[PDB]
């Protein structure tokens, strides 16, 4: 097998390319493989808001591996040890929740990088990340193939957006509209013109800074709008929601 | 908790009532609970064509238990020991594949009944089926609450349909259109007029014999047609197919 | 299904009713279901002193769901991300260990509330807590249906007991005799007059603040005593201890 | 490690010693370890009436391995492949259900022995049975350390008892009184006034033919009786029953 | 994704290429993936002599899927329902143990084929075999991409070897030295001149019929010999044996 | 069962005996048992750089329990709650990563001791640590049987080595050469020509302060050297590395 790491999601992001994603929220490797057969550009394995253990995450990576869709892992939080776990299992693209400050953003980057630059503990070289040694010179190759995406989803984070965007090692900034809406004084209502204005300017600011801009839009109209605004890693649904809706729609054909 | 067993699916079947179902093919308790929130009348936990162990089946029963949707279990085959396993875990409604003869149908019934009448081994009385003893006089109550559905899905089985329909202990006969189509000399094409004619007469014969008639129709048009013909336990989709289709439909909105 | 949240444990607690409970310590969904058939008022699913993963917790919730006994979840610690995980899986009643200050208690409340009331990140809409959107207006209903119980189980905690009892959003204070005893310099001797004294006074003070008073007593004598002292959410047993004792007692009939 | 096979259960059986046992019915490795700390002489890991997979059986063997209590495995049925599976995982004592004829008993014996004497499939050096080759000359050692117990628990099996007792390789004959009573036309109450005699005579006949005699008696009164009669491998409880009873008993102190 | 079935193992086999393989005996997806990074031509996932459930088999397939090594699945026995399960999860190459007669061999082929060609029940359309409908015209493509290997590993099997080699649908015949040796009256002594002789003649006869000839040799000397004799699907190791030996060899450097 | 705690690893450490170890990196109970049959002195169950959940850790302890090899658990980090979890499951020897200061070392020691001396949460009588109460006076016995090893593997930790060595309750100090080399500015090649001296001096300093000295050396040449220097708990391989190498070596015989 190949001795070079590659991260196709990162490669595409660097080329400015638009990547269409789906949230995977069931924790199950069975459904992750099924979802991978759809051909989304990326799949967000949600270790934050679905009850995934580190083993569930591992199994979902193994499930999607031979398919074209690229996995992105969101851990429970961007702490040193939880980041350590997901990087060692060979998650090359991370989405980190609740990044509110440039200092938090620098600490997240430090957690992903080995000494000199960061604080990542050594051990991937004999784990899935270096494919048990088949990846030669893993410590030398790794930074170029790691892709780091941070969520800006509070009023504090928007206030700090420029500082965060200037942090070395951050590849993209993701806006989660429902948390942001809540924090801005409009809980349960991202549809308010103030919120929409903030979302649009924030996306444009992220792209203007040369970084990738991300979004989750479960309403296709909102997804089209964020794409128009320049978001270029956009998740367009949550698998469990698509599932439940499909189930309801089929059943409705037979019930009065 | 209650000392009486009840099988609402059987109660409704006895009353002639139409019951709308969905196949569950992921093996996962996580998705089974999600599907149960839809409100289908029944959910077919497929131990035949999805890789369910006896524990997967157990977990899916525990998942759906507090919801209104009634579970129906299909084992890998209707052998004595596999039937034994699923009855002891408290699956009160079974769908048995590949029942081709009245003798096979009698043997299936014998597998579900304790001595005098049948060959079921004792032990449920301390298992999930009798809720570890909370169900009093389980051996006396049980037959009235067990619901047995058999699949007629070959040319041999159709030839034997009258004999099968006269077998004591059989509550319903299910027609699987794709196996039947194959066996009738039309593989991959249930849409042939010969096959449709056989399906319609078979449904009408089953109802004319006072038994419930079942069908799986993944095309809603076919489901409506089988309902019109008198099928009264009709599965109208496979959850994994509904899932994949929903995923494809969402993605298509963003890809040219 | 039902679109409304309810919390029977919390309604009873608010009425000042005595609720008799049991610790579940095996991690197993299989034993959780068996225990639920006893009809204890509540079952404490122990994620602190038994090796439960978030998945084990989930499966135990699924197991007890159809039965009348109400689940309570104790996480390994009361941190923001661990509280997030248990809320999202739909645990409506939490027992939080080692709450030592009014500040820690406020932080715990904040971890359970969405903006503006706290720090809880959204995502329960696409998870078990909101039954995948079947619970309508979850964000609006949720605070009413969440029951928070905090453990006062150190010397520091006792010093701050009045300050803790004044924290809005705390429904009950639970005295942990094993940790408290040790904290006081009487490890493994909770029966000491000095400890029994402090337990009694602590219980009366909790109730005097209009909050529920909780306790675990593995000795029935002690359980009746703490009930006489005013404790109204009282766990009276640990299931693994009851198992071991029952097995020993049966064996001893044939070894003597 | 130790290169010798030993079977303390079989050695004590051969000495005619009385061995006191407990059914393990939860399928869980967690409860199997807890139960092993009681020091029963044997623990019956029930793969017939509890929903154990071969993996669950493996994990319960691993759990109990360091304790004094000797494991006995009952598979779902005594087929060649299912006996092959449980022998390969290092189950050295088997309890086989539904052995109704001498021809069946011979076929079970052959399934436990390698060719050319029997039909056990050869591959134990790549499994736990030979501790991955740490047991030297496993194929030489294995017959002497394997203990075969069959269940005679039907009318037909009773009619065939003498003949079954003449089959070489059977170490013990187990009578299940609830199965036999059902088979004799007494569904539940277990051993009725009518079949006590039929049971006693059998126990005495079994011991008379130089074989061990087995029984499960969940009533201590009945267990004393069967021992008085000559039964020397007697299971005296079912762990899930002992659990439920103990939970009920502790709770009744507070609903009193 | 790709809508076409292919079987690289089968294409190579048809070309008469030598394919070097490894037994996987741990049941673990974790070790299966590690093994796949070695680049053996094939990996034998052993459901006969290791305690694999259908789920363990599934997870091992998912693990090795992205790597070049091609999986082969051996079920616990070659029965119709066990073959059904492994085909449906998408195992394209099967190794069937203990095929003793031309009749058994025909039955195995029939178990792998849909009507009119055999008895296989439909349902792979909604399973991993057809990648949930992403493989278009599965029913039409499938026979071409299925590779059947049968074990000739008893005296009965040898007597019927020519009849077995004449069965249409068999791609390869595998000689099992452990079972064959025992069947011949030389258990645990496959090295006996009489056995080595019969292995050699058997290999030449297999190849003479235009079928592939298979073998497992845990001794490299024997492996080279069987290759020299004409065997072209040759497993050369059992992964758990290689693990144990490697661990012993490292330890021995510090114990001597 | 035996009511006394013992820690053979700690007893031998105290005697200054040399103990030879192996890293267990696969997370699987199946491989842990196989590895235990080699008779290494100790086996490091790696919960920091392999994706172990607390349940995986539990199952590997259960697997190795009856063998002579002594288990050592490394948790993801040495936080209070994670040390609480692993102590409660009966891990009596801990290896704690990233111990950089004396204050950290004191905080780790306190996390291992009950109040009022430390801050370990009290609940071991409802867990495996006290074998569910079969270990009498566990709280009395526990300090003497717990063995605490800390990792000093960074520039800061090195600067602080004397002070760390002065902390009471630390039984051994482990040096990880790849982490330290990275921290000192040598990413990979592990221990470079430049840091051998820094390593040797540390090993001698550790033993000089009356503590045990630890090392992982995957190169046998380096392992002999560190032993020559005074290291007395030395891991000499990583099981997944030994596996991969052995697989490669066997395969190379046929790609030759
Ligand atoms: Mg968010
Ligand atoms: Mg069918
Ligand atoms: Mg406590
Ligand atoms: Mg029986
Ligand atoms: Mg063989
Ligand atoms: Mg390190």
């Amino acid at each position: 097998m190949n001795a070079l790491l590659s991260n196709p999601f990162k490669e595409r992001l660097r080329k400015g390319e638009v990547q269409i994603g789906l949230w995977l929220s069931s924790t199950t490797a069975y459904m992750a493989e099924i979802a991978a057969t759809s051909g989304y550009d990326w799949l967000l394995i949600d270790g934050e808001h679905a009850p995934n253990t580190i083993q569930d995450l591992y199994h979902q990576l193994q499930a999607v591996a031979p398919y074209a869709s690229q996995p992105v892992i969101r851990p429970v939080e961007g702490s040193k040890p939880l980041i350590k776990q997901v990087l060692d299992i060979g998650a090359q693209t991370l989405l980190i929740p609740m990044v509110d400050t440039a200092e938090q953003a620098r600490q997240v980057v430090s957690a992903t990088r080995y000494p000199p630059y960061g604080e990542r503990g050594v051990g991937a070289s004999v784990a899935r990340a270096a494919r048990w040694g088949r990846i030669e010179n893993y410590m030398a190759q790794v930074n170029d193939s790691l892709c780091l995406l941070v969520q800006v989803e509070s009023k504090t984070a928007l206030d700090n957006l420029d500082e965060i965007l200037d942090v070395e090692g951050i590849d993209g900034v993701f806006i989660g509209p429902a948390d942001l809406s809540a924090s801005l004084g409009y809980p349960d209502n991202a549809g308010h013109p103030e919120v929409q204005r903030i979302i649009e300017t924030s996306i444009r600011r992220i792209r203007a800074a040369g970084k990738a801009a991300g979004f989750l839009a479960v309403a296709p109209d909102m997804a089209q709008q964020c794409l128009a605004w320049g978001a270029n890693f956009v998740a367009v649904g949550v698998d469990t929601m698509l599932y439940s809706d499909a189930l309801d729609q089929r059943l409705a054909m037979f019930k009065s």
